[PDB]
């Protein structure tokens, strides 16, 4: 029993963080096979970070330019390129402990655990989602870019993103690992600006079923609701709409505990117009949206209490 | 900027992970060296968990009744013993990933990251605080006993906790690496309950820090108070007391926010009689008691904003 936010067991990862270091900049890099990815700002000075030309500033690299370790091994890099907005250098040596990965592109709504890194040394690891808005809601300090987030899979890592700024409501914003930005942000210090946020609904009823496998049943009621009739209600408290395609994402979890979704929907609703009254679900005295239905089976008990 | 829940990367910890079987039971082990360290109630069996005598159960084993599996890999024991609630089985191969380590009994307060694993596997890292009536809110399944809690420095793993068993109100008990358990719990299916909680004081007031100095000091107010009379509020909202120790503790988080100990106290003493008023402090719309002042220091910025 019991439910907690969870990252994956981050080894597989820990073993491909290196340093990159380019004049006096410093930050973190990806080292897998004989490739190391990095944030392509690693080639800015002070001066120019507010409107650099990134083609221009590379052009006036050499593979020398770049000092890659792994922790006390130094990489001669003997190679590199540009891919949006990361660096891709060649290296001399093959990671050995390159494990079995991916890229991929996660979705609104959806978590990843994320490795912080300082110096190409993990520090910590800790889950997040990825916000409507496209930012996270995540841990870090100056010299955390190239610190990545993933998923895994039997012994697969989905690498989904890696870090490259803070904006100024101390939200995060990186790209994925073929250097495109997740949201509308670009890599200059220009003034940017973080869209309006809204809560994941899917999540939520996720963590409600999530509550009721656990053994509280609280906040059921005997209503239901159309998904119109609820729409209304989750646009007047910034909640996303419900869709069919999430009902049915919804289905195992609503077979496992014999509550339908709508009626689960019937529930939420109730909740967001009454509060919770003093008491709590999961341990929280508010409503949870950092959960995914595929994180709450992953977690859960196969069978209700 | 920001300010999460975080866990040790686990790496250090995934690669000494074992099974162990007796019989019809299969959880987790610990390996390191040539010793494998787990539960000792692998060696029970459904009908004598209400009040077994291990000693008698044990001497009636030997090495071959302990099956021990290291991924696909079979480890054959050599030797084995009781320490206390563990079985140290000693085996024929040294565990070569084993790191720098030690074994230590943490007080109550006091936070680590535990690897939740299942059949030698792990699935799962998240943080979790000693409580002061000696048991972990942890989310945990059959299978896991063995998953271990620890601590890092440097390349250092400190391993604190053996998780052994799940209460009624769903928390969670179990031993050090000695075999010693933390609280008066026993290894036997007797009735059992934890005793009344409280909450971390000298933990709040060191989150309350950390928000500060990420920039947030709306909870801040003229007053102070003398450590009596914030005991006498403490006492009320089932708080611990306050002590000159803890006092001195915050010393380094006061310096670095010019807010003395006590004044931070009279905050907390207002927060508590007069709540939050729909207000939120590090995301939270509760007060949190699960960083400790040294997991304030490790995660926030060395300089005030
Ligand atoms: C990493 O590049 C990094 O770790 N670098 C080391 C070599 C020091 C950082 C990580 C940041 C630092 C603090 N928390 C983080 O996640 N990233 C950057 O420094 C960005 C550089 C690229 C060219 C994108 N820049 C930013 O993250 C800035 C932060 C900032 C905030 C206040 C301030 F006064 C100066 C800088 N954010 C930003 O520029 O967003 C757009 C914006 C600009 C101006 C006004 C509003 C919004
Ligand atoms: C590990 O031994 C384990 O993973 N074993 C695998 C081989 C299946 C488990 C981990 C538990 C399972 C669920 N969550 C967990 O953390 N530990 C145990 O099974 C304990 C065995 C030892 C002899 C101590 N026993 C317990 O954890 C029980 C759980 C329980 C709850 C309800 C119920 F009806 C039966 C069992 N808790 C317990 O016995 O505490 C004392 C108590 C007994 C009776 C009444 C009140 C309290």
């Amino acid at each position: 029993s019991g439910f907690r936010k969870m990252a994956f067991p981050s080894g597989k990862v820990e073993g491909c963080m290196v340093q990159v270091t380019c004049g006096t900049t410093t930050l973190n890099g990806l080292w897998l096979d004989d490739t190391v990815y990095c944030p392509r700002h690693v080639i800015c000075t002070a001066e120019d970070m507010l409107n650099p030309n990134y083609e221009d500033l590379l052009i006036r690299k050499s593979n020398h330019s770049f000092l890659v370790q792994a922790g006390n091994v130094q990489l001669r890099v003997i190679g590199h390129s540009m891919q949006n907005c990361l660096l891709r250098l060649k290296v001399d040596t093959s990671n050995p402990k390159t494990p079995k990965y991916k890229f991929v592109r996660i979705q609104p709504g959806q978590t990843f655990s994320v490795l912080a890194c300082y110096n190409g040394s993990p520090s910590g690891v800790y889950q997040c989602a990825m916000r409507p808005n496209h930012t996270i809601k995540g841990s870090f300090l100056n010299g955390s870019c190239g610190s990545v987030g993933f998923n895994i899979d039997y012994d697969c890592v989905s690498f989904c993103y890696m870090h490259h700024m803070e904006l100024p409501t101390g939200v995060h914003a990186g790209t994925d690992l073929e250097g495109k930005f997740y949201g509308p942000f670009v890599d200059r210090q220009t003034a940017q600006a973080a869209g309006t946020d809204t809560t994941i609904t899917l999540n939520v009823l996720a963590w409600l079923y999530a509550a009721v496998i656990n053994g509280d049943r609280w906040f059921l009621n005997r209503f239901t609701t159309t998904l119109n009739d609820f729409n209304l209600v989750a646009m007047k408290y910034n909640y996303e709409p419900l869709t069919q395609d999430h009902v049915d994402i919804l289905g195992p979890l609503s077979a496992q505990t014999g509550i339908a979704v709508l009626d689960m929907c019937a529930a939420l609703k109730e909740l967001l117009q009454n509060g919770m009254n003093g008491r709590t679900i999961l341990g929280s005295t508010i409503l949870e949206d950092e959960f995914t239905p595929f994180d709450v089976v992953r977690q859960c008990s196969g069978v209700t209490f």
